[PDB]
């Protein structure tokens, strides 16, 4: 596909805000992109001296995003021209990644009610009902890869493992791959389906509801999976409905065909709701 052609003179730097595998992301301010084209806060994510593996992910990650398009999928605005820094242009969610949100709420650090949590799992369901009806599979579903805008409005992203931060999110099974997320069929055969994603929902629900707690944050990566193939679920936090965590249940089935499929996730969660949002376009 076309891919929107971004000048680099209209983008000007104002914050770094961390380095994933892909380069360095920052807080910018665009140009000539709003319809006043008067400048507006957008997030860059800039590439140095590519090489071509990086340079093929670069080109897959803006066709893939300039083809997925949705409300509560990131916003992708484009990229420069060829050069160095390869540089790729994101709507800025002033909030950061839902996990930190979460954590930053959280009894450890006001708090989220029943109403702002059941919020944030369904703006999430929705995105992944787009993603199942564009028969995309994410593979890395969770918090920590959904982004925070203002009304809390969610949307899911993929940034992958940190490349400055120490993380405990992924472990090497080749590829590092985020275990506490993933099903049994996932770890033991690489199976990933719109299914196993369903599975990670389930831990997504779980993230939400314990302010975005580490799963399994008491076992080992070894104790992890270990625990995952022989059929443990993770527990029902405290503040958790049974309602809740019964949806939980849902997507944690053994067997991928017997989970709830994520379009009858989404009825549900909104069922749950006492006074669901109200969702309007004008
Ligand atoms: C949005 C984003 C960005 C961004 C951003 C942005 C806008 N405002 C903020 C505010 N905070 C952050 C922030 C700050 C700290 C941390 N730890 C995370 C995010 C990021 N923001 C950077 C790199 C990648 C992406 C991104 O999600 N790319 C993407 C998205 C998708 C969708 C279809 C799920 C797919 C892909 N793919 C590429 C790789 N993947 C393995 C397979 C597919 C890439």
């Amino acid at each position: 596909t076309y891919v929107q052609h971004i000048k680099r003179r209209d983008i000007v730097l104002k914050r770094e805000l961390g380095e994933g595998a892909f380069g360095k992301v920052f807080l910018a301010e665009c140009y000539n992109l709003s319809p006043t084209k008067d400048k507006m806060l957008v997030a860059v994510k800039a590439l140095k001296d590519p090489t071509l593996a990086a340079r093929k992910d670069f080109q897959r990650e803006a066709e893939l995003l300039t083809n997925l398009q949705h409300e509560h999928i990131v916003k992708f605005y484009g990229v420069c021209g060829d050069g160095d820094p390869l540089i790729m242009v994101f709507e800025y969610m002033k909030h950061g990644d839902l996990n930190k949100f979460l954590r930053a709420h959280g009894p450890d650090a006001g708090e989220l009610g029943l109403s702002q949590m059941l919020h944030i799992a369904s703006q999430i369901a929705s995105g992944m009902v787009y993603l199942a009806s564009q028969h995309f599979v994410h593979r890395d579903l969770a918090t920590r890869n959904c982004l925070v805008g203002a009304n809390l409005l969610v949307k899911i992203g993929d940034f992958g493992m940190s490349r400055d931060v120490y993380s405990t999110d992924y472990y090497r099974l080749h590829t590092m791959l985020p275990i506490r997320w993933m099903p049994p069929e996932s770890i033991m055969y690489r199976k990933f389906t719109t299914e196993s994603d369903v599975w990670s929902f389930g831990v997504i629900l779980w993230e939400i509801f314990t302010y975005g707690k580490q799963p399994w944050f008491q076992l080992s990566n070894t104790e992890v999976i270990e625990c995952i193939t022989q059929g443990r679920v993770l527990e029902r936090p405290r503040v958790c409905p049974k309602e809740v965590y019964d949806v939980m249940l849902g997507c944690w089935q053994r067997e991928p065909q017997q989970r709830l499929n994520i379009k009858e996730i989404y009825k549900i969660l909104h069922a749950l709701g006492k006074a669901t949002p109200i969702y309007l376009d004008i």
